[PDB]
């Protein structure tokens, strides 16, 4: 099955892997047994190339693992700056919540990405968004005592 190999093709950064699967019928929207796509795991991973390869073959830059979590969700948690600008651009939601609903904005902050946060925000993140315990991205940057982050947010 193709969409398998293309999932591990995916999360190891295996860019002409991909490329030969995809030529040859892989399904881009394929997914593992919690949901993640060939997308989630590049982006999770920091594998830009195959990011946009993906986006190209019209891969749902919207897609939800079974926890809700997005490519995008991912990608800010794990502070890979340039594919958060192109799954933003190729129209990622950048205000899609979780199980938990926490946000992008609550991923980035909470891991103190800076760059993410002010990108997150110029491309319309909802600072005022809030998760299951009431909090917002703005309340972690407290928290955490992350001036930087709480001038940026407020």
């Amino acid at each position: 099955d193709l969409g398998k190999k293309l999932l591990e093709a995916a999360r190891a950064g295996q860019d002409d892997e991909v490329r030969i699967l995809m030529a040859n019928g892989a399904d881009v929207n394929a997914k593992d047994k919690d949901g993640y796509t060939p997308l989630h795991l590049a982006a999770r991973e920091g594998h830009l190339e195959i990011v946009e390869v993906l986006l190209k073959a019209g891969a749902d830059v919207n897609a939800k693992d079974k926890d809700g979590y997005t490519p995008l969700h991912l990608a800010a948690r794990e502070g890979h700056l340039e594919i958060v600008e192109v799954l933003l651009k190729a129209g990622a939601d950048v205000n899609a919540k979780d199980k938990d609903g926490y946000t992008p904005l609550h991923l980035a902050a909470r891991e103190g990405h800076l760059e993410i946060v002010e990108v997150l925000l110029k491309a319309g993140a909802d600072v005022n968004a809030q998760d299951k315990f009431g909090k917002t991205a703005f309340d972690i940057s407290i928290d955490n005592g992350n001036e930087d982050l709480a001038e940026i947010l407020q």
